[PDB]
Order: C-alpha cells, then structure tokens, then sequence
C-alpha cells in the first residue's frame, strides 16, 4: 500500500510501514513536484535560548495547520472537526492507528490528558496560556471515544481554529499521556522519588524538564520525550554542544499523493553558532541548505548574499512579513525609575519622544533606506487599518519635541547640557535590546544621538536573549526594542495594542500579569487599558463578524489615542534563501511567528534533488 524511506530497512525492528501510518494518512499535496527520498538539511540556530529555531524549522504540529496563503485553516493532526452553530462545542476526529514516534497510540488520551492534566492544571499553569481561554475562562474537555475529543467553550470562540494553527495553541498534540503520566502526582504516587533525578523540588518543574512547553529549550534536550514530529532529537539541545541532528520519526503520520511515508529528507542538523557574523558567512558560503529565519531583517548584507548566489549554489528569495515595526520602543509604564514614571506616563511626552527621533536616517543607516517609517498599526491592506496608529508622529519635529518637553517642566539643564526633572537628576532612559540583533543596536545608538538633540539621555543596555527576557519580566527596564506585530497578524498577535502577552506586552508586564490573573497579581492598568482589556474579552467572545469587527476597531483606536509605543521602521523584504538543490520551498509564503515560518511551508515534504 504504502512504502518508506529506504535508510528505515536498517531498522530490523520497525513493523511494516502499512502498520506505522494511520489507517488513513493526512495526504500532503506537494508545493511544486512529487518528491524522493534522502540527505541532510543543514541549517543553523544561535546558542542562547534559540530553541523556536527548531520548532520553525520543522513546524508545530497542531490539530489545525495554516494553508499556504495563511487565510484560513484545515484539519491538521486532526482527521476533521466539527463546530457547534453557536462556535462554542468543538469535536476533533482523530486519524485511526495513529501512532507516537515510540510505536504507541496517538488516541484522545492523549489530548485529554494534555488539557486537563497539564495546561488547565493550575499547579502546573497558575495562570491558563490564553489560547484555549475565552475571556480568561477554559473550555471543558471530555473524551468522546478513543478517537474523538470535545472542547466546550462557555462563549463563542470563532478563532479557536486559528489559534490551533499557532505554535502557542499546539499543547493539545505535545504530551503523551503514557510518558508524561510517570511524571504527574495524579497518576505517579511515588512522583517524589523523580524529583532528585531531574534536580527539581516540585512536579510542575519536573514536568517543565521532562515533558517541556512550547518554547521551554528542555523540549529538544532529550531523546525519550516522544512525539508525532516528522524528525526526533539524536543528539539533543542544551549543553555547551555545537551541533543538533534530528532524525525521521519512523512512526510519521503522513504521506504524499504517491503514498511514500514523509519526511522525504532523512535528517535535520543544525549548527549551533555562538555569534552572528559567522552565520552570515557560513550563509555566504553555502553551507546552509535553508536559511529564513535569522538573516532575514540584515539589510546589510544582503550585497554580498545575492552576490555569492552562484558561487554558494544557494537561491536568495524575498518574504513579506507580518510585522507591524522591525524595530519598536516598548515603554515601560509601570517602570520602576519614579521621577522618569511621572513623564512616561503622560501622552505628550510620548509624542515628544517620537517627533524627536529621525526615520528617515535610521531607514538609511540601520536600514539601507529599504524599510519606511511606521509606528504600530497593521497594514493599509488590512481591514484593520487605522491612520493615526500607523502614521501619527512620524515626521522629525524637534523644534515641537523641545516645546513640549519645556512645557512638561523638563528645563532645567545639567552641565553637559542634558534636561533635568525639577528635583534633579538626567532625564535617562534604559533600553534593554538584544546583543545579537544588529539592526536593533544600531537603532538605538541612533536613537540615542537624535535624543540627544532634545536633552534626553538613552542608555543602551545588550545581553544574550535569556537575560534579555529576564529583565522584561523582572519589569528591569525603561524601554525595551522588539518587533510590534499587527501588520498582518494583529488579530492572531495583539501584544502591542492591549496588554495581554505575559512576555511581550512590554508597555507593562505587570499591567499583563494583572489582566492574566484576572486583577489577582500585577499591577492594575490605567482605564484606557482596562478600557481595551474588557474590549478584548468581548471580541474574542464575540457571536458575530461584524461585533468582532467592531470591537477590534475600538482597541485599535484608544491605542492610537494612547501612543504607548513608539516605531522606527516597518520591515524591508524578508530576505531568506535555500539551496538550489532543496525542492518544494514555498518561495511566496510570509513571514512570521504565528506561522512558525519558515515551517509554514511543510518542510516534511522539502527534498532534495
Ligand atoms: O534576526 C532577527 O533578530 C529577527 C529576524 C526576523 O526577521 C525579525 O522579524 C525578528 O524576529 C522576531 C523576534 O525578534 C524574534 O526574537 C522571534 O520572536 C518570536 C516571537 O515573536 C517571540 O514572542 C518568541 O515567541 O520567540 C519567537 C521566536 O521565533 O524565537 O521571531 C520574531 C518574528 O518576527 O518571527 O528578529
């Protein structure tokens, strides 16, 4: 019926292929040609903290997957799935014979128990991840048969199968129930004895190390985690180690229109590089078969990449992305500098700082002039649009900055010429960015010369990501630089219109840690943002398109009346490539996070030819 990749007939072991695959595997229509069988996929991920290098590599793989055109969804890991009229009952048919990367089944078990035994968990997850919460309120889910489960949500959730695409909605399909199981106090009665072997004091952080989350590295550190990836770790993440390899899963559960059982590429190896600049010449050399991740927001080399095409025997290929702002200002509201909190929570000192900065010459250096100014707003195509959060305060006024600034009572001057606050001290800021993302250090040392101009101090502050993220959720900064999404994705990725994303709504953490806790913890928002919070609850509760449209709208707005967060440029071309021997890229697909690109492209149906 079926056949397999020829390196599996060395496995003695393995049943036939027929009894590996579901009964009816998920058929995976090719990009561009029927593929063969072989070889290595080599590629690369940075050593700090970069484990979602290997998750965007070979995708989440979710109950639902996003098509091509990220414009709707199909059932992915899931057979089918039907929806009660009221978008609130979903019922996901599972593939029959499915089976783990161990050879055991892949049944409603499994999803149950991922659900209710670890993500509803509240010792495991004090507050609930927010993709399976609909106004901070979970859904119940039950088994139907050992093929069918039920999530039963207590409003309408039209998004739920949008949310099942992300690579943060794909919990349900990453805990087996029989692995997991010995590491959970609610079936091991002797959890304790586990304990001293992982060198953790509890069981949620025993769970963390063994069975992982989403982007927690300990998910790609260890051979024995199974899963239904199309590669299985062999030589894991985490130690000091410079290399990963992945390996087919033998017990993958697709096949493509010919009936060969997928991946058709046998193995994945990732070098794993301590420092930028030898990516890019590794990347330049051709040593990396797919690169579309990490060089793609590096204007500056782009010259010298299209340039060794030929000599690398490598394709450069543009991507559109999804992002609202290659490089933003997240300001801290809730910062803990008490004569800077009295003016950065005041709007006009916001716009201060934007009319202060220059664009148009961050777009030169940082950008070769190939980005264009933007604040936050999604795209003009998008039926989000909103002028004012896109355009406001985009134009260099210092003369209007200087006024403000004076009229907010910053006159007073220091001797080398900076703004005092009235009591003392340098109106400074400090600005977390990350040590590897070029781009984003040389906006802010731009930043900070045009500041300098209106009598304001930033202070640039680089680490490796881990410490980076450490800061924000110790709310350790005054300003931090990252991406703001929306200009594609805002409704799948709202982190910087309303402040709920625990780890990027960085216009206050704590503000987000109080809406994740329903008020319990944090730190309570000012009333435009409880304003949009409350706005949030009801849209992604809402019944109708036109409800949901209307709702969105207004938090749009008060953010664009808010002005929390200030943009320097939305992003030039993604420029990603792959070696011209690697087939059925989709060179068209965007980019992005919500798509786990360059994932997106089903890189279990990638060969080479
Ligand atoms: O080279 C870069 O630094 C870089 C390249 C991308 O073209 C650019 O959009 C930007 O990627 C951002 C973000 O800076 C990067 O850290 C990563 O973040 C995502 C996600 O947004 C985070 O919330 C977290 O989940 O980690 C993710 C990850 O992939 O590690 O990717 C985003 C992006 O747009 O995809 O930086």
């Amino acid at each position: 019926a079926f056949t397999q990749a020829p390196m599996l007939e060395q496995n003695k072991q393995l049943p036939p292929v027929d009894q590996r695959l579901p009964e009816k595997p998920l058929v995976i229509k090719p990009i561009a040609s029927n593929g063969v069988y072989g070889g290595t996929l080599r590629t690369v991920m940075r050593g700090n903290a970069d484990g979602n290098g290997i998750l965007r590599t070979i995708g989440p793989q979710g109950l639902t997957h996003w098509t091509q055109d990220i414009q709707t969804v199909e059932p992915y890991v899931a057979e089918s799935y039907t929806v009660s009229p009221d978008a609130m009952e979903y019922t996901f048919k599972l593939r029959k014979g499915m089976k783990w990367s161990d050879g055991t089944p892949f049944t409603a078990d499994d999803i149950v128990f991922a659900m209710n035994d670890v993500v509803l968990n509240k010792e495991m997850f004090p507050q609930t991840p927010s993709a399976y919460l609909v106004g901070g309120k979970a859904p119940k889910v039950s088994k139907v048969d050992d093929y069918t489960v039920k999530f039963e949500f207590p409003a309408a959730n039209l998004s739920f199968p949008e949310t099942l695409a992300t690579p943060l909605g794909q919990h349900p399909t990453l805990y087996q129930k029989k692995y997991c199981s010995q590491f959970h106090p609610a079936y091991n009665k002797n959890v304790q004895a586990e304990f001293t072997k992982a060198n953790v004091k509890d069981w949620p952080s025993l769970m963390r190390a063994k069975c992982s989350d989403i982007e927690l590295p300990s998910r790609w550190s260890s051979t024995e985690r199974p899963s239904i990836d199309p590669w299985l770790i062999k030589e894991p993440y985490g130690g000091a180690v410079t290399r990963v390899v992945m390996e087919r899963n033998p017990f993958y559960w697709q096949v493509d229109p010919t009936g060969k059982q997928l991946p058709y590429v046998d193995r994945i190896q990732y070098a794993v590089v301590s420092d930028l600049q030898a990516i890019i010449l590794a990347a330049t050399n051709g040593q990396y078969d797919i690169e579309a991740r990490l060089l793609g927001s590096d204007v500056t080399s782009r010259p010298l990449m299209l340039k060794n095409q030929q000599k690398g025997g490598y394709k450069v290929f543009g991507q559109t992305s999804a992002n609202a702002n290659a490089a933003g200002l997240w300001l801290n509201q809730t910062t803990k500098n008490e004569k800077l909190r009295k003016y950065m929570t005041q709007h006009d000192f916001r716009q201060a700082l934007s009319l202060a900065m220059d664009r148009d010459e961050i777009n030169k250096v940082a950008w070769l002039g190939q980005a264009a100014p933007w604040q936050s707003g999604p795209f003009k195509e998008s039926k989000w649009y909103n002028e004012k959060l896109a355009t406001q305060y985009l134009k260099l006024d210092l003369a209007q900055a200087n006024q403000i600034l004076d009229r907010l009572g910053l006159t007073k001057r220091d001797s080398d010429g900076y703004r005092t606050y009235p009591d003392g001290g340098r109106v400074s800021l400090d600005a977390i960015v990350m040590i590897d993302r070029q781009a984003m250090v040389q906006t802010l040392e731009l930043i900070r010369r045009q500041w300098q101009k209106a009598g304001v101090e930033l202070v640039i502050k680089g680490s490796e990501r881990s410490l980076f993220y450490n800061r924000a959720t110790a709310n350790d900064y005054d300003i931090s630089i990252d991406v703001f999404p929306g200009g594609l994705d805002a409704t799948l990725n709202p982190r910087a219109y309303v402040a709920v994303h625990p780890l990027e709504s960085r216009m206050s953490l704590e503000w987000a840690k109080w809406y994740l806790s329903g008020g319990k913890q944090g730190i309570e928002p000012n009333e435009s943002m409880k304003k949009r919070m409350a706005l949030y609850d009801q849209f992604v509760a809402a019944k109708t398109q036109s409800q949901a449209l209307s709702l969105f709208k207004q938090i749009l707005q008060i953010s664009a009346d808010e002005f929390e967060v200030i943009g320097t440029v939305r992003p030039a071309v993604i420029s990603s490539l792959h070696s011209l021997k690697l087939q059925n890229v989709n060179e068209k697909m965007p980019f992005g996070w919500p798509y786990a690109t360059p994932s997106l492209s089903l890189p279990q149906q990638w060969y080479f030819s």
